[PDB]
Parts: structure tokens; sequence; C-alpha cells
């Protein structure tokens, strides 16, 4: 389900995203939710992990991001992931409702994710 290569350091700051979000401003944490809010154009930055298995829990939200036209980027790690949420352990996925104090860095992160995609 990657469809594209994330350059490490983009990731880093996705991760970097994720955390100041999390302190200043509202995210979602598992695919339930992350979900619901593409649904709804609530997320303004998707956050899915590569090593999910089964890979069917989060197979859907790289084409679902893509239909809601809602920015998403990969991380190498749902363990750094869940960790950047703010859990001590894996989190499939991740969605920045509010970016709070990283407003300018998700921009940043969607910005070049739209390269990415070319």
């Amino acid at each position: 389900y990657v469809k594209f290569e994330v350059p490490k350091e983009l990731a880093e700051k996705a991760l970097q995203a994720v955390e100041i979000a999390r302190d200043t401003g509202k995210i979602r944490k598992g695919t339930n939710e992350t979900t619901k809010a593409v649904e709804r154009g609530q997320a303004k930055l998707v956050i899915i992990a590569e090593d999910v298995d089964p890979e069917e829990i989060v197979a859907h939200l790289p084409p679902l991001c893509e239909e809601k036209e809602i920015p998403y980027i990969y991380v190498p790690s749902k363990k750094e992931l869940g960790a950047a949420a703010g859990i001590e352990v894996a989190a499939a996925s991740v969605a920045i409702i509010e970016p709070g104090k990283a407003r300018d860095l998700v921009e940043e992160i969607a910005m070049k994710v739209r390269e990415l995609m070319k």
C-alpha cells in the first residue's frame, strides 16, 4: 500500500508534526478515527506507517485520501508513529485535525508530498 518513496528527512518531519499537533492541537489515533476524519474532510494530514500487518488494516487509506484529496504521507515505523502520537505502543495511522503550532510544518509536508506524487 506504499505508493511513493518518502525521504527519511520528510518522514522525520511528519513525526515532528504529529508530536507538535499532539501537544498543541488535535490528532486522531488509530485507523477508525483516521478514516472517519478523512471521509469528513477534517484531516489536514494523514500519517500512515509502512509496516502494518495485516496490510488490509490501512490499505484503504491511500486511495481514500486521494479520493478525498487529503494530504497523506508514510513513516517507516508504526512503533515510532505511536510514540509521536503519545502512546507507548504502535499506531497504524494518525490524522492531524488541528496542526496547532505545526501549521506551517504540515503545509511544507503537504507541499513536498504533492511533488512526490508528481
